[PDB]
């Protein structure tokens, strides 16, 4: 029955299994070259940026908010979008849509260099020790007597978060669930690993490794830095400034500066205004000398999609590609691969070439984003028969790039399952449009194989 009212926990049918990602990959690329094509010499790097884009942007949305998936994950993925109302996660998938709804008719994205298409990817705190995440969703196809079903939550629900790390976004602890008379060092030092505890046991076993701090509350990072799952902080004062053509040290645990960028009072102007005047001032330097756009969010809406929308028209997919827009988490990670890994080639025979890199997280947990960008230069497209990669590889994209070739390496161990659950929740949803785009967005992140062939055939 549609229209009866139905009180739902929140949840979505599969999760990425964090808990079971490999820390260490064994990257092997074999490169054939035709015949008339044979090349003297071939060398490698990493470059500053993954897709070799010239600057960055980061984006960490705080207090765990309601919008972060209605208005900030919404507008991203494609999905439907409200002016003043806020959709959970159940009324996405029933088809329980608050009376204002639109899309945008199009996901915000960059490209990855390579032919495919990268969505912004973001990072959210959670308040995962507070109950108030286990806030159940009012569902009722049909019902317009009124909207309330859509109001405004203190905090995300767990099964809205759940969705979202499907995605790709992250996560950060922000406040801790104590009496204020209680935020002392010591006692949150004892309280990150209960909040962590409920993280693991709700996100299928990801840990929790960055800190938003809180109000200024510097307690929070003194007591992050002596938890050592902590490995990356951010906060507005007491921070590095990342300029990320010149950072050249050891970042772990390093607070990097982040901004909000709150408009001068009564001046009318919106926190979207005023990173859009900072990111114009910022681009007229050489990239070389750019600090990255690092900003903090707090409740987003109408203005923020359309800001999203304008970067994804200007320096995006849809205007001059030249941003790498992620979370924080992402960035720490490639910066660490960039910093450790060395990618190495060997030439095997007259017309085959060997690209072998390592890539190995820290000790704490599994990094979560272990994919990377590889610069050969010497080499273009057209000089190559083929190219085969070894199980640990599981996306494969490549192509020139200036007067070099890049490769864009995924190895995300359980990817093409992961696809082809996005597949399978298609097949059960034959008619959602944005079910199948997100389907065929999966899937062409696949390297070439039978099990990719097959999906795409199921997703024609
Ligand atoms: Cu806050």
């Amino acid at each position: 029955d549609n229209g009866k009212r139905r009180d739902v926990i929140c949840e979505t049918e599969f999760i990425y299994p964090f808990g079971n990602e490999t820390a260490d990959k064994e990257i092997e690329i074999t490169i054939h070259l035709k015949a008339d094509r044979q090349v003297g010499y071939l060398y490698t790097e990493i470059p500053t940026l993954k897709y070799n884009k010239d600057w960055l942007f980061l984006m960490t949305q705080d207090d765990c908010m309601h919008s972060a998936f209605s208005y900030t994950w919404a507008a991203i993925h494609g999905k439907p979008l409200s002016y003043i109302y806020y959709c959970d996660l159940a009324h996405l998938q029933n088809g329980d849509l608050p009376p204002d709804y639109y899309s945008l008719g199009k996901t915000l994205a960059t490209t990855n260099g390579t032919g495919q298409e990268v969505r912004f990817s973001f990072g959210t705190t959670v308040a995962a020790d507070d109950d108030l995440m286990n806030t159940q969703t009012w569902v009722q196809n049909g019902y317009t007597r009124d909207y309330f079903r859509f109001y405004k939550k203190t905090m995300l629900v767990w099964g809205n978060l759940q969705e979202m790390m499907n995605y790709g976004v992250s996560i950060a602890f922000h406040d801790l669930n104590l009496p204020d008379e209680d935020k002392t060092e010591d006692k949150l030092l004892a309280q990150f690993p209960v909040a962590q505890s409920m993280i693991r046991e709700k996100l299928n076993n990801r840990t929790c490794k960055m800190l938003a701090e809180p109000n200024g509350d510097k307690n929070y990072i003194k007591a992050a830095l002596r938890y050592d799952k902590i490995r990356t902080l951010c906060a507005q004062s007491g921070a590095t400034k990342l300029y990320p053509f010149q950072e050249n040290g050891d970042i772990e645990q390093v607070v990097i500066e982040r901004a909000f960028y709150d408009p001068p009072e009564g001046s009318g102007l919106t926190n979207p205004d005023m990173i859009k005047a900072a990111i114009l001032k910022e681009m007229e330097n050489p990239k070389e000398e750019r600090a990255a756009i690092s900003i903090g969010a707090h409740n987003t809406d109408t203005g923020w999609v359309n800001f999203l929308e304008w970067l994804n028209d200007t320096y995006g997919r849809d205007g001059d590609d030249s941003m790498w827009f992620t979370n924080q988490e992402e960035y720490y990670e490639y910066y660490y691969y960039r910093l450790h890994s060395k990618p190495e080639i060997k030439q095997v025979n007259t017309h085959t070439w060997k690209l072998t890199l390592n890539l190995n997280g820290e000790d704490s947990a599994p990094f979560y984003y272990p994919s990377v960008t590889v610069n050969i230069f010497g080499l273009k497209m057209g000089d190559i028969e083929s190219i085969k990669s070894n199980e640990d590889v599981t996306g494969l994209s490549y192509g020139d790039h200036k007067d070099f070739f890049m490769l864009n390496i995924d190895c995300r161990k359980y990817l093409a399952e992961h696809a082809e659950n996005f597949v399978k929740r298609y097949e059960a949803n034959p008619t959602d449009v944005s079910a199948k785009a997100d389907a065929n967005y999966f899937v062409n992140m696949l390297k070439d194989s039978d099990k990719k062939t097959e999906l795409k055939k199921r997703i024609e």
